[PDB]
């Protein structure tokens, strides 16, 4: 198919216009380590992919026919990953620009103090990614191999596999009719260290405890600690 179609406005659907993009908050000087609005507004920025990030898998054709109860782990799993990969694409990390998938625009030196030094890793693999040049419907199939892939508990592992190889293939065969392909998902590798750091940080925050992590965010902390 034609998959590559759905998975294509599956993600522009997804996320912001241009059109629609806010600066009203972007400030690239600041006057002049963190406290509990710092924590809040990093709890927040994650907390609004949640609802997006779920309504793009459903969208994704095969993805609402797996199991319900692999449809949650895989996108806990995934979560982070995917709110990375997406905000890496979304941002223009030559500005420092980092843009949310409601359109917010913040400088990177407004979101250091909550995010920590996780930015400036994120930031790298803004560059990275950019230099590679991906087009968007390899991105959509990118970013649905993230959230298609193995994981520890699935009920039905081979279904997933299914899934996975037919995205893969959309993929490998979008990359011909346009060494690259290989390039391109080494980049998820270095995704899940990424998604490491994150829950480094959200560790050391939970530590911290200026503000305690809302119920669902927790849940994907608690749920992915292998421990």
């Amino acid at each position: 198919a034609n998959l590559l179609t759905s998975l294509v406005r599956a993600h522009l659907d997804s996320g912001p216009s241009t059109a629609k993009l806010d600066y009203s908050k972007f400030q690239e000087l600041v006057l002049p380590k963190e406290d509990a609005g710092d924590v809040q507004q990093f709890y927040d920025l994650l907390s609004g992919s949640l609802e997006v990030i779920r309504k793009w898998a459903e969208k994704i054709p095969g993805f609402a026919e797996l199991s319900p109860a692999d449809q949650d782990l895989l996108l806990e799993s995934a979560f982070l990953e995917l709110f990375i990969l997406r905000l890496a694409y979304r941002s223009k990390p030559g500005e420092g620009k980092l843009i949310f998938c409601s359109g917010l625009v913040l400088h990177r030196l407004q979101c250091a103090r909550g995010f920590g030094d996780w930015i400036d890793s994120i930031l790298a693999f803004s560059r990275s990614l950019h230099s590679l040049l991906v087009d968007v419907p390899a991105f959509a199939c990118l970013s649905a191999l993230v959230l298609i892939t193995d994981r520890h508990g699935l009920q039905e592992p081979r279904r997933v596999e299914e899934l996975q190889n037919r995205i893969a293939s959309c993929l490998k065969e979008h990359v011909a009719a346009v060494s690259c392909l290989s390039r391109l998902l080494g980049k998820l590798p270095e995704l899940r260290t990424l998604c490491t750091q994150g829950l480094q940080r959200i560790f050391y925050l939970k530590l911290e405890d200026l503000v305690p992590p809302p119920p669902i965010i927790d849940k994907i902390f608690m749920d992915t600690l292998p421990f």
